[PDB]
DNA sequence: GACCTCATCATTTTCTTAAAAACTGACACTTACAATGTGGT
DNA sequence: ACCACATTGTAAGTGTCAGTTTTTAAGAAAATGATGAGGTC
């Protein structure tokens, strides 16, 4: 309550209502009454026709509107292709990372095989040396560090795949067009030739969390598997809820909604390494300066779980690293701050009743 | 595909929602004292969308239950597939036949194993399940695809001591399809005769309201509502928090009773238009379960088989739906056709009617 | 022989403000399909 | 006791007045790129 760094939240008010209205208005009227009974089960073309055209130009993504699949969320974006691949599979999920991947198959019976992460990126020779299937890496940005793979170790993965024709590598994006120098690479997806890395895209941190539209993207000879298999199925987003953003997406109103956003955020990212830059006693940052969250390292010695429990008697939450990691992390513990949702005009009050309540 | 014509059993008429009454409470949402609505909270849905229904369905179809065991959802596969992993892979699941071929479908891709049964005009085979080894059995209450046959009153108290029998046993129920019946207007629900908490509650909101607004709500008893809080802690929803927050102030302040009244009169008056022009003819075809709802069989004794009979109905462009999918076995010698009409206009039905009829051959 | 702090320049897509224009809020009217009490033999 | 006929009681039919609403286009305007000025090490 009263002061929520969550963090990978978004800014409340600062989405453009008055224009979100606007759309409705072409897409629910009076001539409009086909677009009530339920249309194709994966989204209408006019959707996904323009994802194929904004990936190509804006993350260098190479993908065609019959293999793209909308649906709703990721934890039932992500179930529909556990049954689609089958079940003799060894996982690989990312030591720290997102807490996902696993947390799913605790009710299948796969196995998930832990890898070690560094500054650089993920580990390459473990992948390697043992005999995984389907692995879990998000090439643009490593949450929650802030890591960015190399081309040096993109070859080696991508690689890896080619020798033995039955394993699969998934990106998750999380975050792209939020770096505030530019996008970052080219996308892992567009470095693949012979269609052995799926996307896993996104709407959620980008525009607005509450709308549970998501997308992935299928490689050539597992879209007419997944056609194949699940052409009995329902589309899952609703329809009064795609028209809006097909015109907002042909008529050009996300492409300055997006850089209008760049800036927000910049202009909160230097008021607070501003006001974290007096106290570098201690509170050491790792990792970049991009994206929505920073790590705040304390090297005060305190322990995590009084310094988590330290900041709810003032009504503010932080969120730690304990449950993001599988193992136990160093003794300096550390604690992941955000700045999405806490706005400008509060945030030298935030942070300093934050710091005022751990130590001043 | 898009086709002129169309006879569907689910396609609802689509010009006749209070456009002006949809859009009235959604631009009262989207103002500048009302964010905090716009990122994630709770995940079986608004706390409130659940407080609603909790007192539609209990006064208008008789559940009793509480908005803290209530799972909101999409289709309603998805909120299947959140209850084929709270019970287990030691069970056995028993459908109907013919009914709706969605759950012979979807237990093709479980190592669960399903066994079917026939349906009668009192009902379902509810002597074949006692003596056979079955623990999850799916059951239509208040109405039957394809037929109307309703559940006779004592196999309902059969059947409840059957689920009451052991401690691992549950059925299912189905009542998408309430107050769309003429008059005595539904029987009460299978849930409210059971005092014993076997039977879980399965029905939506898109049949009635809209085709895509993608709403199905979900209520359970109380040994499954907390093992699935438990072990679905990690979801989210899957449906907004704007679909969600409409139907909330379009229920609250009263525009959806008079919606559901007002479709309940224009298809008895869209029912007794078909009833009378088809009776010119009893020749060949005879019509069963006359009186229900939205969608009628009608049978044809035409001297050819019954697969030339669903694609003549092509050669004029229209859509007809036969009955040798809705069941597993085909012996159908008397040719079978189900029919729909409530996506058609009443100022084209003359034409319509007559466009399939001579079609086949009048 | 290296790293990295301020300008101030021309092209440009965001930002409050302003004066003509489709519209819905709260009356009253104001008919139409049809619910329920008082009579036909 | 067996077989009807008509009142008040409202869901509807366009319009009233006004009001909190939507749509087009032009200067400043905050602020991004090729060029030109120092510092530290």
């Amino acid at each position: 309550i009263r002061y929520n760094f969550h963090p990978t939240h978004i800014d409340t008010t600062s989405f453009p209502f008055e224009q979100w209205r606007k759309y409705f208005k072409q897409t629910m009227c009076k001539e409009n009454h086909r677009l009530l009974l339920n249309g194709d089960h994966q989204g209408e073309a006019s959707f996904r026709r323009e994802i194929a055209y904004y990936l190509h130009h804006s993350r260098g993504v190479n993908c065609t509107p019959e293999q793209v699949v909308v649906g709703a969320g990721v934890e039932t974006l992500l179930q529909q292709l556990f049954l689609l691949l089958g079940e003799s599979k060894v996982y690989g999920i990312e030591d720290p990372g997102y807490q996902l991947m696993r947390k799913l198959l605790s009710h299948y019976p796969n196995d998930y095989v832990p890898f070690q992460v560094d500054e650089e990126g993920i580990d390459v020779d473990s992948i390697v040396r043992t005999a995984v299937d389907v692995v879990y890496t998000t090439p643009s940005r490593h949450f929650p560090y802030g890591s960015v793979l190399s081309i040096n170790r993109r070859k080696q993965l991508l690689h890896w795949a080619e020798a033995h024709e039955n394993r699969y590598i998934i990106e998750d994006d999380y975050d792209s067009e939020f770096r505030y120098t530019g996008k970052t690479i080219p996308s892992l997806q567009s470095m693949d030739v012979h269609n052995k890395v799926i996307y896993l895209g996104a709407f959620s941190k980008s525009l607005i969390p509450s709308v549970r539209i998501s997308y992935m993207v299928l490689p050539a000879p597992l879209a007419h598997l997944y056609k194949n298999k699940f052409s009995y199925y329902h589309s899952t987003v609703s329809r009064i809820d795609q028209q809006v953003l097909t015109a907002f997406m042909k008529q050009g109103d996300f492409e300055k909604h997006l850089n209008r956003m760049r800036k927000i955020y910049r202009r909160k990212l230097e008021k607070v390494l501003s006001l974290l830059k007096r106290y570098e006693d201690k509170l050491l940052i790792i990792g970049e300066r991009s994206g929505l969250h920073i790590v705040l390292v304390v090297k005060n010695g305190m322990d995590e779980q009084t310094l988590v429990e330290k900041a709810l008697a003032a009504k503010a939450k932080v969120y730690p690293l304990s449950a993001y990691s599988l193992e136990r992390a160093i003794h300096p513990p550390q604690i992941v701050l955000g700045f999405g949702s806490i706005p400008e005009d509060e945030l030298e009050e935030a942070i300093a009743t934050v710091l005022n309540a751990w130590g001043f």
